[PDB]
C-alpha cells in the first residue's frame, strides 16, 4: 500500500478521503501531478520533495505529470508569503519556465509505455483564456468567504500595508482550475504538493467535481523542518552553476545527528527498513550515506565523484588529483577566493585574502610553518610564489593552520 | 451659471469628488461624462431614470453624456448592497436585454447637438477580448483585497459563507474601475455618474485612471429614492401601463412630491419653489402631484401616452368608458384595476365571488339589492343578473366597481 509506505517515511502531511486514495491506487495506476512555479532560474532542495515523490508514484506503476507554471509564474502565488512579490516579465518567466522544464525532465522517465511523464504548462490555458469566461466558468464556483479563510492568506487579510492584492488573490483559482483541466486532458486524479499548497489543492479538488463531476484527490508532504528550529537550505540550488557539487555535498554531510534519518526518508529511494536498521547500527555514518545518495541523485556519478575528490584533496593538502574543472568548484563557493595580480609576494597574498592582518604579521606566521602552498608547506616569509605554483596559469591555493584555506584566482 | 451648485440645490448630489476642481473643470467648458446601466431586466424602472435624467442636465450644460450599457458587467452581476447573490444570465438572454436598454434610453438624450451630441458605449467591446492574465497583472495588482472586503458595498455580504459573495460578483468593482480608464481614454471623460450605491465602484475607477492614463477625473452621485414615511414602476410600458405610471406620480406623498419634481422633471428650481409655495399659501389641498404626473408621464410616454393615462383616469371616475378604446381596456388588464379572467356566461353575483370583490354568492346578492354594483359605469340591482354580450366590450372586457373605488376588471375567455 503506497500510501500507508508513504506515511512510514514520514512524507504524508495530509491527504483526502484516503481509504478511497489507497483503494484507487491498489486497483491500477492512476495519473498524478505536482506543479512547480517559475520565480528563479532554478529549483532548490525544497523542491526535490515532491519531484522525488513523482518519481516514489511513478515507480509504482503511476504515470506523473510535472507542470511548470508559466502562467502562475505570471501572477505569483501567496501561500505562507509574509509579503506581496514585485510581478516578473514574460520574457524572464519564460526563461525561468524552459531552464525548470529542463531541470526536471531527468528526474522523471518519459520513456516507458503507458506511465510516461508529461511535461506540461499552464500558460497552454490560461495564456490566452478570456476575462469573462475565467470569471464565469471558474470564478462562480468561488466563495470569497471560504477564500479569505484559507488558512495560507490569513497573515496578509489583517493589514493593507503587509496586505493582498486582488492578482496574488486569484492566485488559487487559477491553481484550482489546472487540477480540473489536468484532470480532462489526461485523467490525473491525485495533485502532490508541500504543505503550504493544502488549500491550492482542495481549491482544485472542489472545483474538479462542479466542473467535471469526477472525484480526485489531494496529498501533501510536510515542510522539512530541522529539530533545532532554524530554516532548511539556509539556498541550496539543484543548478551547479549556484551551488557547486561540491558545496552541494558538503551541505549533506554537515546534517545534523537529528535530521539525518529523517533527510534520508525525504530525499532518497533508500527503503524505509535500511534507514531504521542504519539508526539502530550507529546507535551500536548515515551523513555520508545522506551525501553520496542525493548528491548522485542530483548532480550524477561525476558530480559525486568530483564533490569526494574536492573533499579529500582540502582534507589531504594533496591536489595533484584537482582537474582545473575542480578549481572553478572551489573558486565559485567551496573556499574563500581572492583575485589578485601575478608578482605578489606570499605576505601581500595573506594579507590580501585576510589570512593575515599584515605583512609583518604574515612574516611571522610564515617563520612559524603555519602556511601551505597547494599542500607544501612555504616557511621563508619573503617568498615569491613561482611560476609552477599557479596551476593551469591560474590558481594557488594557500592554507593557514590545518583549515583555513584561500584560493588565490590569478589576474 | 454653476452647474454643480445647482444640481446640490435640486437635492440631487448625494457625493462629489474635489468639488471645487470638478466646478473649475465646468467652467473652463464642456467636460464628457459618462453613467452605466446593467443588463438585469429588459427595461429600466424609475430609479435608474434618476441619473439618466442627470445625463440631459448635463447635456443642455453644454456637456457630452456617454450611456453606457453593461454588455460585460451584465454577465458578472454588480453586487453594490445586494443582500444576495444572482444567478448567471446567458450571453443570449444579456444580448437581448442590452438592445432593448439602449433603445429605451437614446430618447432620453441628443445625439444630434454638435460637439457635444451623446454617445452609446458598449463594455463588451473592451471585455470580450481581454485574456484573463492582463486583467490580473495591468489591472488586478492596483487593487488591495484588504480595501476591497472593506468597502460598505460588500462587507455585509462577507458576515456569512451562506450569504457569501462569489469570487465573480466580487471581482465586478475591477470591471466598473476598467470602464472608466478606457472611456477617459477613447472620449475624454473625466466624469462619472450614478446613484449612491455606485460610490465604491465609481472611485476604483477614479484610481485605476491614475494608475493606467495618469490623469485627473471625478465622481458625482445621485441620492437614493427614499419617501419620507420610511418606505418597481418600468420605464417599458408593456411591463407598467402609461395609465399605472402616472397614477403613481398622482399618488405620491405631499412630503415627497417637491423631492420628485426636482429629481424626475426639468422644472427650473424657481417654478418648483414657486409651486411649493402656492400649495403652501393657496388655503387648498396640492396640486403638485398633478404637475409631477402630467411631467414625468409626457416626458417617459410622450403626449399619447400622457392623453391615454388622463383619459383613462377620467373614464374611471365619471363611469363613462365609451371614449376608451381597445387599447385602454389592454391597460387596465395589464396592471390598472385588479382582474379576474373568466369563463362567458357566468352570472354576476359569481363574477363578484371570483373577482374577491364579494366573500360569498349569499352576500354578493345581498350588496347588488343595495345598488353599490356598476358594470361599466351603469347600475345593476337585480341579484340574480347574468351579463349581456353588448357590455362585454370588444367581446372580452367588463369592468366592476363596489362602492365609489373597488374595482375589477373582468376578461372573458
Ligand atoms: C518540502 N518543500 C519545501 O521545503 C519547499 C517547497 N516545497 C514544494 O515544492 C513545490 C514547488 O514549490 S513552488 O513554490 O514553486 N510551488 C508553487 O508556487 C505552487 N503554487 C506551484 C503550482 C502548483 C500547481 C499548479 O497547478 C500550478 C502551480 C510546492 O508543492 C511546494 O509546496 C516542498 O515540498
Ligand atoms: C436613484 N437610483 C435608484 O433608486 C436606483 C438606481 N440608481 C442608479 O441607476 C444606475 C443604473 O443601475 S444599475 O443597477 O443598472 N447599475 C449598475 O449595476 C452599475 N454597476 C452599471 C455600470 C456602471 C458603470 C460601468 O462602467 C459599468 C456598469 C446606477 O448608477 C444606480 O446607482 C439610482 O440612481
Ligand atoms: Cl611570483
Amino acid at each position: 500500500n503506497l500510501i500507508k509506505q508513504l506515511q512510514e517515511r514520514g512524507l504524508v502531511a495530509q491527504v483526502t478521503d484516503e481509504e478511497a486514495l489507497a483503494e484507487r491506487l491498489a486497483q491500477g495506476p492512476i495519473a498524478l501531478y505536482c506543479g512547480f512555479d517559475p520565480t528563479a532560474d532554478s529549483l532548490h532542495l525544497g523542491h526535490l520533495v515532491p519531484l522525488l515523490c513523482l518519481k516514489r508514484f511513478q515507480q509504482a506503476g503511476h504515470k506523473p505529470v510535472a507542470l511548470v507554471g508559466g502562467a502562475t509564474g505570471l501572477i505569483g502565488d501567496p501561500s505562507f508569503k509574509a509579503a506581496e512579490r514585485k510581478l516578473n516579465t514574460e520574457e524572464t518567466v519564460q526563461e525561468w519556465v524552459d531552464k525548470i522544464r529542463k531541470q526536471v525532465a531527468p528526474f522523471l522517465d518519459f520513456d516507458c509505455g503507458e506511465n510516461s511523464a508529461i511535461a506540461a504548462n499552464n500558460y497552454d490555458w490560461f495564456g490566452n483564456m478570456n476575462v469573462l469566461t475565467f470569471l464565469r466558468d471558474i470564478g462562480k464556483h468561488f466563495s470569497v468567504n471560504q477564500m479569505i479563510n484559507k488558512e495560507a492568506v490569513k497573515q496578509r487579510l489583517n493589514r493593507e500595508d503587509q496586505g493582498i492584492s486582488f492578482t496574488e488573490f486569484s492566485y488559487n483559482l487559477l491553481q484550482g482550475y489546472d487540477f480540473a483541466c489536468l484532470n480532462k486532458q489526461y485523467g490525473v486524479v491525485l495533485q502532490i504538493g508541500g504543505s503550504d499548497q493544502w488549500g491550492n489543492i482542495t481549491s482544485g479538488i472542489d472545483l474538479t467535481r462542479r466542473l467535471h463531476q469526477n472525484q480526485v484527490f489531494g496529498l501533501t508532504v510536510p515542510l522539512i523542518t530541522k529539530a533545532d528550529g532554524t530554516k532548511f537550505g539556509k539556498a541550496v540550488w539543484l543548478d551547479p552553476k549556484k551551488t557547486s557539487p561540491y558545496k552541494f555535498y558538503q551541505f549533506w554531510i554537515n546534517t545534523a545527528d537529528a535530521d539525518v534519518y529523517r533527510f534520508l526518508k525525504f530525499f532518497t529511494f533508500m527503503s524505509i527498513e535500511e534507514i531504521n536498521a542504519l539508526e539502530e547500527e550507529d546507535k551500536n555514518r548515515a551523513q555520508y550515506v545522506l551525501a553520496e545518495q542525493v548528491t548522485r541523485l542530483v548532480h550524477g556519478e561525476e558530480g559525486l565523484q568530483a564533490a569526494k575528490r574536492i573533499t579529500e584533496c582540502l582534507f589531504s593538502g594533496s591536489l595533484s588529483a584537482l582537474s582545473e574543472a575542480d578549481f572553478e568548484q572551489l573558486a565559485q563557493d567551496g573556499v574563500p577566493m581572492v583575485e589578485m595580480e601575478k608578482g605578489a609576494d606570499l605576505m601581500q597574498a595573506l594579507v590580501d585574502s585576510e589570512l593575515q592582518p599584515s605583512r609583518g604579521q604574515a612574516r611571522k606566521t610564515i617563520a612559524s610553518n603555519a602556511i601551505t602552498i597547494n599542500g607544501e608547506k612555504q616557511s621563508d616569509p619573503e617568498y615569491f610564489f613561482k611560476e609552477e605554483e599557479r596551476l593551469f596559469g591560474r590558481f594557488t591555493l594557500l592554507r593557514r593552520g590545518k583549515k583555513n584555506y584561500c584560493l588565490i584566482c590569478w589576474k
